């Protein structure tokens, strides 16, 4: 089955000839992927020589915990990463439960890619781009299940004053097609762009039944493309959310959203505005925005805010299949779907 209940259709590893390895460590994945590439000859193969399913069983509580309580003693550190690059025979990159990791998994021009169960947090090198998952240049690829953290704050002077830690899930170039679900994702300042520029515009993502928590913003920082959010839990927005940029259109439908501030607007370019069509959320008119604590603020540039809770613009047909349940239900039983150790279980509407 390659259906990951949105834009991207990937079984990641999970394909015929797929290849079983267990990662103990960061260094082990690395080692497992350089070998994934040798054919029976020991020759390497464009785009690796067989499927992978690697299951990580490695715990760096130690480096999360130690960098959790100096916070501001991580943006300057050495970057640390897994990069999957030009890797696409197909790969799944799962975490065993109770595994854990200080390190990234940046995704470089590849495809059908797959990382589950991961709790990846407190990641130093923010003013490197030590991202916690980068994707770019990679279509199908699915993000899922995973618990990805950091500390809802900005230490003083850092590069920009803005890389005290880097984002949780950058998506960036030709990465066409991706999905990006059920994620706790709590206490991160720049949640993931949507293109790395004004250029950069384009994809086609999916972002459905993510547990946001204390994140301040872009969710996602959106440039052109289509953007489909559904059944997500938007909670504790210090900032802004769905930012839609550069004339891209997104569908935000039966998501609750709650105690946030701009939580869908057009801000800090001055133009091109994006569109949104919104429907089913918890917030259905202006007179909600008082029962869930939402706020809105002006920027110093031309910006639309949806104060007037209103479609402003059109979205092309879903082109697959999804069945959303009520925003009160994602409010209800979310939490217990989303992040990591709960076995990849999906929030059906049974259980509502
Ligand atoms: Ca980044």
């Amino acid at each position: 089955a390659t259906d990951t209940g949105g834009y991207a259709a990937t079984a990641g590893g999970n394909v015929t000839g797929a290849v079983s390895k267990t990662a103990t460590s960061m260094q082990d994945i690395v080692n497992i992927i350089d070998a994934a590439r040798l054919d029976a000859n020991g020759k390497k193969v464009k785009g690796g020589a067989y499927p992978l399913v690697i299951t990580y069983t490695g715990n760096e509580d130690s480096l999360i915990n130690a960098a959790a309580a100096n916070i501001c003693g991580q943006w300057s550190k050495d970057p640390r990463g897994v990069e999957i690059k030009e890797f696409t025979k197909g790969i799944t990159i799962i975490g065993a439960n109770g595994s854990s990791a200080n390190f990234g998994i940046w995704i470089k021009k590849s495809s059908d890619v797959v990382v589950q169960n991961m709790r990846i947090g407190y990641l130093p090198g923010g003013a490197k781009d030590g991202d916690m998952i980068r994707v770019d240049d990679s279509p199908n690829v699915w993000v899922d299940h995973n618990e990805l953290f950091a500390a809802n704050h900005e230490c003083d002077g850092t590069p920009d004053n803005d890389t005290t830690f880097e984002s949780a899930v950058d998506i960036k170039g030709a990465s066409n097609t991706v999905t990006v679900s059920y994620n706790y994702i709590h206490g991160v300042k720049k949640v993931g762009l949507d293109g790395s520029s004004s250029s950069d515009t384009g994809r086609n993502i999916t972002y459905h039944h993510n547990y946001y928590n204390d994140v301040n913003a872009r969710l996602p920082l959106q440039r052109g493309g289509l953007v489909h959010a559904y059944n997500n839990l938007y909670t504790n927005i210090t900032g802004s959310g769905l930012n839609v940029r550069q004339n891209g259109q997104a569908l935000i439908e039966n998501n609750w959203f709650e105690k946030a501030i701009n939580p869908v607007t057009s801000r800090y370019d001055g133009k091109n505005f994006g569109t949104w069509v919104l429907k089913g959320n918890n917030i259905t008119k202006p007179a909600d925005f008082s029962t869930y604590s939402i706020t809105w603020t002006a920027d110093t540039k031309p910006y639309v805010n949806a104060d007037s809770w209103t479609s402003t613009g059109t979205f092309p047909t879903v082109a697959y299949n999804y069945s959303p349940v009520s925003a009160q239900c994602v409010k209800d039983k979310l939490p217990g779907y989303a992040g990591v150790g709960k076995n990849l279980a999906t929030l059906t509407s049974t259980a509502c």
